[PDB]
RNA sequence: AAAUUGAAGAGUUUGAUCAUGGCUCAGAUUGAACGCUGGCGGCAGGCCUAACACAUGCAAGUCGAACGGUAACAGGAAGAAGCUUGCUUCUUUGCUGACGAGUGGCGGACGGGUGAGUAAUGUCUGGGAAACUGCCUGAUGGAGGGGGAUAACUACUGGAAACGGUAGCUAAUACCGCAUAACGUCGCAAGACCAAAGAGGGGGACCUUCGGGCCUCUUGCCAUCGGAUGUGCCCAGAUGGGAUUAGCUAGUAGGUGGGGUAACGGCUCACCUAGGCGACGAUCCCUAGCUGGUCUGAGAGGAUGACCAGCCACACUGGAACUGAGACACGGUCCAGACUCCUACGGGAGGCAGCAGUGGGGAAUAUUGCACAAUGGGCGCAAGCCUGAUGCAGCCAUGCCGCGUGUAUGAAGAAGGCCUUCGGGUUGUAAAGUACUUUCAGCGGGGAGGAAGGGAGUAAAGUUAAUACCUUUGCUCAUUGACGUUACCCGCAGAAGAAGCACCGGCUAACUCCGUGCCAGCAGCCGCGGUAAUACGGAGGGUGCAAGCGUUAAUCGGAAUUACUGGGCGUAAAGCGCACGCAGGCGGUUUGUUAAGUCAGAUGUGAAAUCCCCGGGCUCAACCUGGGAACUGCAUCUGAUACUGG
RNA sequence: AAGGCGGCCCCCUGGACGAAGACUGACGCUCAGGUGCGAAAGCGUGGGGAGCAAACAGGAUUAGAUACCCUGGUAGUCCAC
RNA sequence: GAGGGCGCUUACCACUUUGUGAUUCAUGACUGGGGUGAAGUCGUAACAAGGUAACCGUAGGGGAACCUGCGGUUGGAUCA
RNA sequence: CGCGGGGUGGAGCAGCCUGGUAGCUCGUCGGGCUCAUAACCCGAAGAUCGUCGGUUCAAAUCCGGCCCCCGCAACCA
């Protein structure tokens, strides 16, 4: 609720501090046409990626009973991290997307693995695993 | 003579019926809104919502006959000059007609606005006793002799403003002693004690210190007892709902005494008693100003409390008192709160629920108008001044009432439209044509009443020393209307500028065609719509209203559907599963008594307006108005004693 | 009084009705609130438990059959408070 | 001197503050049942003796209407 | 090398420690009921009882192997 000049009336701020609003006023134009523009654009949730974080291929597929698959993974670079979200690509094409739910190494079920050292990684709705392919982290 | 001498039912449950029972309609009414439409006038009505907030103007002043007075403007004047020698401009001085600012008096407690609060320091009806009461009024007397101040003003000074600080100085009907003092207050009495003010108009001998004395009348001042009006106080009844609120109460209820008020009073305080209220509804909770009356109803009732009038309460919110006869003050003061405006930043200012007007809210409610001419209020001896009271005007079809938007003639009855079995029917005497009228609107011309008074003179009476003055009453002269272009009357032009809205299936007055096809849509209730739809939508025709017509909202009616008048509970809604029983309601029969209920009569009161009856006035009507009747009620007294109660 | 009460015997006890006459002298009727009673099922504690039978199990029927029918069977039905 | 004013002081009391209760209005993730809909799915519980007479109270059980037990009612057809 | 429970007819079971012609369900094919179908009812088909050796009168049921299915167990990243 914007006003190029206004005040509020007393039946005015009883309505506005209860509910939850907002009142500006602005003396010109200028200023408020930059706001309104940074509204917008406030508005818009686009990721991009979006760097990654690692990339990782993964190699001789295990069975896990939870998650229904277990793909055994070798990081050739970066570092992997369990909350930040991952692109699954085979031939440059990207086969299925997600966001990480375990990566457990053996029974260490560590949040973190480096580059070159053996990882292991499963997901939720992800049902086919093959050789070849390469899985990309990225952080947001 | 008359003055409540008045009362309707219909649709819808069923295949059909009767009953039961709700829903719905015809009616009146409205401070209305919205939709379509819209010519004039008279009278009325107009923020129902946000007791929301308010810019600007205006809404409370007035008296020079209380007072010192001049600063404005107006004259006048010794004396300056305009001097063109009677015309004059300015320097002066309140000399006076007046009058800014000031003291003083009376009014700012009325008039006007609102309904927030209040189920009672309210209202209504009817009564009480302990009181005050300006202005006006009757009665009887005073009105003597003094004193110290102060605003204005002057000088100095602080502020942006609002508004101040010093010291001077002065008047009075401002203020205070002193005297006087009862048919006054206190007191059994003896006694004791209390007030005040002048100001004007005119004038005969008489005269001074030329101010006046003195003469006279008007007016104001003081006291006391009255009248009238106003107000305070007390008691009883009535005046909303709720028990899904049953207990409430320490100034509480009373007593004594002191204080207190204008006055009675736990009004207040101390002490004492332990009461007081409550199921006949206290306490608590919700809501609300009360009435006359208004709307509806045959009535009894139901609903309601704009406009008019009476009472109350409030004045931005909460609290407070000061002044005053009156206020705990609507345009006063103080404090606190909320809010707003001004500021030179230090400080100031204000309160539309007065009249217009603005923002806001809302479906919705008007012009920042004219005039004090009339009625009425304040001040004044008056003249007069003030009066958003009031009288008027503007806006809105908001309502009521009146009138117009033409009258008469006009036929095979045209054209067009519509229906039709293509014969004709209809629109329809409707139109055109023909004469004719001219209300209203337009335009010119004329012209009541609302005006009574007040002003100069005059004359007579009462006054008085007086023909003055004063006051009353006659006379003449010249005058006073905001509305206003008034009402109304005459003239001119031409039918000329003036008709829309809803409805037509039954209830319910009014029927057909085409389009659509369980769609689009209608619908107060039933219920319409799938190929003939009088129910949708258009058309033609018709019905009902008419400057309105419809829709919505709203009260009562019909509704005997909360049934007092005036209903029900076996099977339709409704007998507690049964009994005992307090309170309560009701109670057999005789006598006497009582006389509360009940009945009778008398008296007072029941405001006016409204309603109703018969009249009167605006061309009629609405509207205005005279008189009556009515207010079915309350209260006091006196009776009656059958019935109820004791 | 209603709920309800049934083999036989005794004990304690309430009400109803009739006959006759005496006594009291309107002591009456109704009853919001209040109090008491109130089938069956159900609840608590402890008893009791033949028959019946919610639940539950099994056998059948049926398209299904958490039923109706059959074989069993717990609470309950019985006693005291 | 008397008397007054100011200031101080005491009483009453408005705003205000703190603690804890009561009551009422609005609103709340979610959840319960209720009402209303042209047609939908499952069955067929009631109306006939409705194919196990129904209903009332109660208790237990079951997708649902319901079923079952106990007592009560006739507002049950047939009685041959 | 590593646990569980099973192998009977087309499919799934019963017959088991209680060793003497293997019966009970759904399907299969017929028959019956109906105007007809579903549903239901009468019926017949259908077997080395996994496969062997042991053991015995006769072992479905008796033991252990070969072997298979399921069970979780596991490919437990």
């Amino acid at each position: 609720l914007v006003g190029f000049n206004v005040r509020a009336d007393a039946s005015a701020r009883k309505v506005i501090e209860a509910e939850s609003l907002d009142l500006r006023y602005y003396s010109v134009i200028y200023n408020l046409i930059d706001e309104v523009k940074a509204a917008m654009s406030g508005m818009l949730s686009p990721e991009l990626k979006q760097q990654i974080i690692g990339l990782a291929e993964v190699r001789d597929v295990f069975k896990s009973p939870k998650f229904g698959a277990i793909a055994g993974c070798m990081v050739t670079e970066g570092v992997v991290k369990r909350h930040n979200p991952i692109r699954v690509l085979r031939d440059n094409v990207v086969i299925y997307e997600g966001e990480l739910e375990s990566l457990r190494r053996f029974k260490d079920d560590v949040n973190e693995v480096r580059n070159g050292m053996e990882c292991g990684i499963g997901v939720k709705n992800y049902n086919d695993v093959r050789t070849g392919d390469v899985i990309e982290v990225f952080e947001i």
